[PDB]
């Protein structure tokens, strides 16, 4: 029942109740004493950010805590924190006990077309909000396991904003767990909004197939070689609905200048109310 952690100002309490873990992260129940609203207390594994790097992140956190949109996970605050020999970055966000799209697909095996349409439209509204900030905010790591639902029949919210800074393409990655990948141009660290369109395409592909794209590869290097040569995931040919397949195809183009804009996707016949 007891508090097992606190922010310096006492606004946020940590409870010894584990919500889940995964990808350098453990998430606990917590409390905003200022509103009595329960929150998620996310503890991040530590790197060694140069204090060039650490200043960029505190700047980014300051930018991101000021944002509010119905399809973006609300972010409240971040700071460094110790227990024993471990230091971490704590991130406080709104609590989403219903979990992610990844978990949804596991539980319900398939996503029905009406749900896919509604939730993809919400993901697009979220991305459009980000891309129209001044200056634009690019997510850079959108995937089904960081898109959260408010309920099994609720709305979706984009999670993990701002965390992609810490994990560039130049950065060496152990071959363990599910292999990651990104839009082709991202590997060279020069890029823009369309990387989120490519990622959206891959999200929609996963929602339509209940498979992780490129499941046929065993490591990240294999996927790079295919993505940078325009070789699609095998799952693409398993998409049953032509209109869904066409949308995915128009998002996951190797050449960024050929990809759909967020505007054209929102205006697409598939997404009309
Ligand atoms: C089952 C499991 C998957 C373990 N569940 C949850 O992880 C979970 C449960 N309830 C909530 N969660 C999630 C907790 C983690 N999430 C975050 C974290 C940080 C940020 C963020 N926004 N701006 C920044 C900035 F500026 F870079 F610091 O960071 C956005 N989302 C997404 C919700």
């Amino acid at each position: 029942t007891k508090a097992v952690g606190m922010s310096n100002d006492g606004r946020f309490l940590k409870f010894d109740i584990e919500i889940g873990r995964g990808s350098f992260k453990t998430v606990y129940k917590g409390l905003d004493t200022e509103t009595t609203v329960e929150v998620a207390w996310c503890e991040l594994q530590d790197r060694k950010l140069t204090k060039s790097e650490r200043q960029r992140f505190k700047e980014e956190a300051e930018m991101l805590k000021g944002l509010q949109h119905p399809n973006i996970v609300r972010f409240y605050d971040s700071w460094e924190s110790t227990v024993k020999g471990k230091k971490c970055i704590v991130l406080v966000t709104e609590l989403m006990t219903s979990g992610t799209l990844k978990t949804y697909l596991k539980r319900f095996k398939v996503m029905k077309i009406k749900v896919l349409r509604s939730w993809c439209r919400q993901i697009l509204k979220g991305l459009q909000f980000l891309h129209t900030r001044t200056p634009p905010i690019i997510h850079r790591d959108l995937k089904c396991d960081n898109i959260f639902i408010t309920g099994p029949t609720g709305s979706v919210k984009i999670g993990d904003l701002g965390l992609a800074t810490l994990k560039r393409a130049s950065f060496a990655k152990a071959v363990i767990g599910t292999p990651e990948f990104m839009a082709p141009e991202m590997y060279e660290e020069k890029y823009d909004e369309s990387v989120d369109v490519y990622a959206f395409g891959m999200c929609m592909l996963e929602m339509a197939t209940s498979e992780y794209p490129y499941s046929e590869c065993q490591n990240a290097a294999q996927i790079y070689r295919r993505v940078t040569s325009g070789v699609k995931p095998a799952s693409f040919d398993k998409v049953a609905i032509p209109e869904v397949k066409e949308i995915i195809e128009g998002c996951i183009r190797q050449n960024k200048d050929e990809r759909y804009s967020i505007k054209d996707l929102l205006n697409h016949a598939f997404f009309q109310e």
